[PDB]
């Protein structure tokens, strides 16, 4: 379920962050508004990037602790706070969000793996939730 992907994508949390994050990029090429120095990379080249591989790193160590401190896919109130609260955020709306759980759900049914993506699914859409309560636009 739920709490033991979170222990999978932890033990291998670069290449998940990475491969996500890509994902999400491929997916929704509009969203490098937010990321203009992502423009004209392959995703090989955007890996030899040092901030795509540092940011990419401390985004998803962040999203397993929320996952983690969720109930039932539910985060903290808390959490959703801070993450609308960072000045690195204040470009962001809910839809960006999104986009980011709507391409990690399609990467995990893409995997071989038993990740559980209707709870990623579920955890995705009450983030967005609970980031509009926090004043997230
Ligand atoms: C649960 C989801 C997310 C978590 C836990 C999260 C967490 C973080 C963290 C920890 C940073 C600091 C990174 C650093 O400076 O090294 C950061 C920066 C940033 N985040 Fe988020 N984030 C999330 C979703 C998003 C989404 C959906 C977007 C836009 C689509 C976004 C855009 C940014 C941007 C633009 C920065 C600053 C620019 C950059 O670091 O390259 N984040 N985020
Ligand atoms: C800044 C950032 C945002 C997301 Cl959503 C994913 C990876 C990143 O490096």
């Amino acid at each position: 379920g739920f709490k033991q992907d979170i222990a999978t994508l932890r033990g291998d949390l670069r290449t998940y962050a990475q491969d996500i994050f890509l994902a999400f990029l491929n997916k929704y090429p509009d969203e490098k508004r937010n990321f203009k120095n992502y423009v004209g990379k392959s995703d090989q080249e955007l890996k030899s990037m040092a901030k795509f591989g540092d940011h990419t790193e401390k985004v998803f160590n962040l999203m397993m602790e929320v996952a983690d401190r969720a109930t039932d896919c539910v985060p903290l109130a808390s959490d959703a706070s801070t993450l609308v609260q960072m000045k690195q955020h204040s470009g962001l709306t809910t839809g960006n969000f999104e986009k980011l759980f709507v391409a990690l759900v399609e990467y995990m049914r893409a995997s071989g793996q038993s990740f559980d993506s209707q709870s990623w699914d579920r955890f995705g859409k009450n983030l967005v939730s609970a980031l509009s309560s926090a004043g997230m636009k």
